């Protein structure tokens, strides 16, 4: 094994090498590319790597300067997050029309919202601020032409009616939109973010993609059908992000009602996802060759999402850190690959390093997940999302509602 986790000032430097290996997938900062992206889209031969996913790596740092105090890729951070906010500062760049579901944009948005409870660095003066962008990703996805009567309510997983998967009503587009609620109502105080998370949640569970008796999160289900064809794949990011939100809807309102939320899904996520000790994708890691580039980044999000968990709901924490700590050993344990014998692969219950490339990319997903599992060991030793009593971003009431708005030509 290359990296050790035994101590704090271990962590901390493997976390800082990691965050380094990671760096070197993104060219955004350098001259002539484009800030705030990992190469691609796929779709144009450019790269392995979606829109999305750079939104998922911005927020990765911000939480590693958060948990770690390293500050290095701050400025790179800042510029790649304001340079894909779009001409109406809500995260939707027109040029990626193709790329515009609520989940996409909405990743960007929980980015901007981590900013906020993180206090990175504000933007300067002229610059959308975090929570502003926070939202306006929100306002969009409260904006009444993306909530209809099929399946009686709920997000799709497209923003524009010709994308296809426009009749997809899926599970991540109402648990981004979900937990952003969720997050605002804590951070802001104001309690119509909290009446719309409660809405989004208690369709999820209405339509039955929350399981009524094991809570099990699936995938999604379709218009033409009320929803009742349910796609019944668990992917790991759709249940904890489920418990993410109703943790800060549990901290917001103290009623045992999210309480009990928190645990039924903290019990779920703990029997279908962690295998003997370790964080699992099981609907494609079972083979190699089967999980796409948006999968391999799952089981990042689990841990940093999780450990904050353990910081808003804190009856949670002997569950859930020492979970966590036997998932990130076995990361780091199949952090051995040539051709630096630090290369990670993505198959940590297995063991064994695992080249990228039997999953058709260059390997950065797993090496954010993996900085994601080391930089969370940290939780600890960090502060706590932080509201309004501290904060030091601003908001906009008017984030979302600008006149050359896409909803204006809808
Ligand atoms: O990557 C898994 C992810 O794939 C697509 O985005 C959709 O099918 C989602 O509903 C699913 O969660
Ligand atoms: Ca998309
Ligand atoms: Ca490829």
């Amino acid at each position: 094994q290359y990296y050790k986790i035994d101590t704090k000032e271990e962590i901390l430097e493997s976390a800082r090498t990691l965050a380094y290996d990671m760096m070197l997938f993104y060219k955004g900062n350098q001259s002539g590319e484009i800030p705030g992206i990992l190469p691609g889209p796929p779709t144009e031969h450019k790269g392995d790597y979606y829109w999305w996913e750079g939104g998922a790596m911005m927020g990765t740092y911000v939480d590693y300067w958060h948990l770690t105090g390293d500050p290095s890729y701050n400025h790179v951070i800042m510029e790649g997050m304001l340079h894909q906010v779009g001409p109406n500062a809500d995260y939707q760049p027109p040029n990626h029309t193709a790329s515009l579901g609520n989940d996409d944009q909405g990743f960007w948005g929980m980015s901007a919202m981590l900013a906020a409870e993180n206090k990175f660095p504000n933007p300067p003066d002229d610059k959308p601020q975090w929570l502003a962008l926070a939202q306006a990703v929100w306002t969009t996805q409260a904006s009444p032409e993306r909530h209809d009567g099929t399946c009686n309510g709920g997000l799709r997983w497209q923003i524009p009616p010709t994308n296809a998967g426009y009749n997809y009503k899926n599970t991540i587009a109402n648990a981004c939109f979900f937990d952003l609620g969720a997050r605002l109502a804590r951070y802001t105080k104001n309690n119509t973010y909290a009446e719309w998370a409660e809405k989004i949640f208690d369709w999820l569970y209405a339509v039955g993609y929350i399981d009524h008796e094991t809570w099990a999160v699936y995938d999604g289900g379709h218009v033409e059908h009320n929803c009742t064809d349910i796609n019944r794949a668990q992917f790991s990011y759709n249940a904890a992000l489920l418990l993410h939100g109703a943790a800060f809807m549990w901290n917001y309102t103290e009623d045992q009602k999210w309480k009990d939320r928190v645990d039924n899904l903290l019990t779920g996520i703990l029997r279908d996802f962690f295998k003997d000790g370790v964080v699992f994708e099981i609907p494609c890691e079972g083979r190699q060759g089967a999980c796409t580039a948006d999968m391999l980044t799952f089981k990042g999000y689990v841990h940093r999402w999780m450990a904050v968990v353990t910081q808003i709901a804190p009856h949670t924490k002997d569950r859930i850190l020492p979970v966590l700590r036997t998932s990130a050993e076995a990361a780091v344990k199949q952090c051995v690959g040539p051709p630096t014998g630090r290369r990670c692969g993505f198959y940590w219950k297995s063991g064994k390093f695992v080249d990228p490339s039997v999953d058709h990319t260059s390997g950065a997903g797993e090496a954010m997940s993996v900085l994601a599992a080391v930089s969370s060991l940290l939780i600890e030793y960090a502060e706590p999302p932080a509201t309004n009593e501290t904060g030091i971003s601003r908001g906009d009431p008017n984030a979302g509602m600008r006149s050359r708005g896409a909803a204006q030509h809808f």
